[PDB]
RNA sequence: UUUUUUUUUUUUUU
RNA sequence: UUUUUUUUUUUUUU
């Protein structure tokens, strides 16, 4: 009956530190785990979670995020095939719930085999190998998703690392304008606010060994034995400094 | 039939001002009650309205105003305790009927307890205490939300008042610019044309009188026994002048 | 079966200039009718659509064009009127089709009463009275709405009608920015270019004939017996010359 | 339960070239092709296609690509008429999947028909003759219309075929930025860049042969005997040239 | 904001 | 586009 009385009788009690940090810690914000990726993929798809992942791999780096959109442009044989992936994995489109699938978090979840594909891929994605090889010489195939930052070392020495991180941003800019249209008349410091959490998120992420991590940049040929990146990987990071 | 004479027989009829001026107030903006908030939390929450509403200043202050957007990115636990207080409280996002709860009308309407747990909150706001450190030194925890502009005193002397105002300001102004990325571009005075009308209504309300404001003030340090601002208020007071 | 040829063969039909011109009048653009406005409200109302379309004008003038989105912020007894009124008229929000009413569809059809209405309503209108007074004195309150236009003789001499037509646009410059936040940073010309159409289209409009809207001018004390603009009108005029 | 052991163990699993390119063509963007259109026209309309493409040709040259849209401001007549389109041939807006008609592959697919109905709807179309005129003399009318790149013969001489599409480039321009409103305060390579890549997807298409193209450029008097482009083409082109 | 943004390729329809 | 745009006034929640 009295609200202002309720309202001071409210503020009188005091803020219990140790309960409304447990609210906090409660209500955070839940960050990507692709541990929940691939459980849901085996939930979904049972044996046959590996065989679909290569397929919604090659869906997510050659025709996006859009399950429904992609759908509207394609054979009658891939129409069918993306289908019955949506109504098994009950893919959605955007960037929803934790509990729901989408391409790019499959991608994202098996960042190793998604960097391989990229070899083979090059030609066919929203920034192809040519576009790259333009900008810096024999670039990378490698790099050329934001998935890669998955396969990122954060042990590695920092100008090994800010180089690695470097010549994938070169890529990062070139796909944000792309396939975001708004960032096109942008410069690349606010192009880079766009792309910066997601990828240093990748890299800190728990998901692979800092070791597996490596072992995968030495076996693609973009670090040595030391951890030391490629000529490539210096021509795409001093290309990033001048990058417009 | 005969449309022109129609309008032209309406247009004739003399303007009854008393008739007219009924109307303006009959459907005129109805502000923001802070009882009605209060009112709406104990018919639907009964002997928990006080429990809740620290969780909902708690989801307020660190996850914002979209119950249903913020439990997409959650922990089982969260997702169901904020579920619960939706159906409860019947919660919508943004600024809907006056009949409807929002997390953002639950810390305004309790601003007394939504400014205290500001400094536990501090570094989970989307504008951190740090930050403002190094903007102004000791930065007013208290001041670092929207709603603290409810516990400000109008009666207070006018310089007193203005830099109270001032330094709450120099927080909106980040604060806005973070949750509202198209005022990033645009002036500090472009800014404040954002949030010095709702925060003057804020001020200038009914709810909780003059003398219970400058007692809250008092007791978060913000202002002495004389109600002249801490060193703290006036340094950021200052601080908001050359802020860009 | 051969769609090169299905496509030849309907191509080698020639152009019939009578058939397609009457296709184009057909599918032509249907402009705003005050008559099936009127229409449509003696339908609804019956002989409570005078009383009625006087409420409307008072909610279109103050609240704006969006029943259902003002309806969240009123008392309870106005919330009561507009929703009996969106029941009775089948209301519609924007720029529906020409089979609905819309709050400014009404004002926009009785011209000659909203801009009566506008004297008393002035302080409570977008762009306020006051307001207009500190961009040139004594501003003439009947034009501070988009429905004056249709209370504009045409054929009055071309320097009188530029003159009533540019005090006009100093209102409409003002009200666009204030309505429509995008305008807010484009130029006057730029501003001009989304309100001379709907403007001219009602200057040239059928709807009530040269002779009765130029004895509204006079009436309003707009327009002296030679129909030459009051000193008022020529100052706005003057002020929209300057306006930025 | 390992999730990272069956990330690595998935990562593994060398790349199999020919799989991965079996699925990039399987899940590849499918072109417009306009057999499909005319399919669908004869599958849904029978033995009256061909008078619903010429008025769907009409509705599409003078009112756009928005069915329901478009039946908001149109009379009783032309409703019915539209309303009896859209159910017979289930009529989208926009860009929707290959297996729905809209008015604009309509107009796409019949492109032969579409550009001669130009000559007759000149002062109909969103960019009128008049226009096109004062920025180039006696422009010609077939050009006016996107669907006219269907026409054009890419095994002409490379100055005439580059001829035709700067001087249909000219046309282009002024569309785009008047049915387009965010292309207004582009340049004219911006501009450009948003029409040039569905130009030549219609120039290189496999509908209509070369010869065919050719002759009807031949008979619009767009190009000579010889596929020498007219001076009034010739001037176009030329004015493309200095075109802001 | 915190693995997001998924654009073009007969579109964009003011 | 062709009587449209209906913003603020405890909002904006990235």
């Amino acid at each position: 009956d009295n609200y202002q009385e309720l309202a001071i009788q409210f503020a009188a009690q005091a803020v219990d530190r140790n309960e409304i940090e447990q609210w906090v810690r409660e209500f955070a914000y839940q960050g990507f785990d692709a541990r929940r990726v691939i459980e849901l993929l085996k939930q979904y798809g049972g044996a046959d979670w590996e065989k679909d992942a290569k397929k919604m791999i090659v869906l997510a780096l050659t025709r996006g995020n859009k399950p429904r959109r992609m759908m509207m442009k394609m054979s009658k044989e891939g129409k069918a095939t993306v289908e019955a992936l949506i109504n098994k994995y009950k893919l959605k489109e955007g960037n929803p719930s934790r509990d729901e699938l989408t391409l790019s978090r499959v991608a994202a979840a098996l960042a190793g085999r998604t960097c391989q594909a990229l070899v083979v891929l090059s030609e066919w994605l929203p920034v192809t190998g040519t576009t790259m090889d333009g900008l810096s010489p024999a670039y990378p195939r490698h790099m050329m998703h934001p998935s890669f930052a998955g396969m990122v070392d954060p042990s590695l020495p920092g100008d090994y690392l800010r180089a690695i991180l470097d010549a994938h941003s070169l890529y990062l800019l070139q796909f944000s304008r792309v396939i975001n249209p708004n960032l096109r008349g942008r410069t690349k410091e606010e192009v880079a606010a766009t792309f910066t959490q997601p990828m240093n998120a990748a890299v800190n992420s728990n998901f692979i060994s800092h070791e597996k991590r490596r072992e995968f940049l030495k076996a693609f040929g973009l670090v040595d034995s030391n951890g030391k990146p490629s000529a490539a990987v210096m021509a795409a990071a001093q290309a990033y400094k001048t990058a417009a």
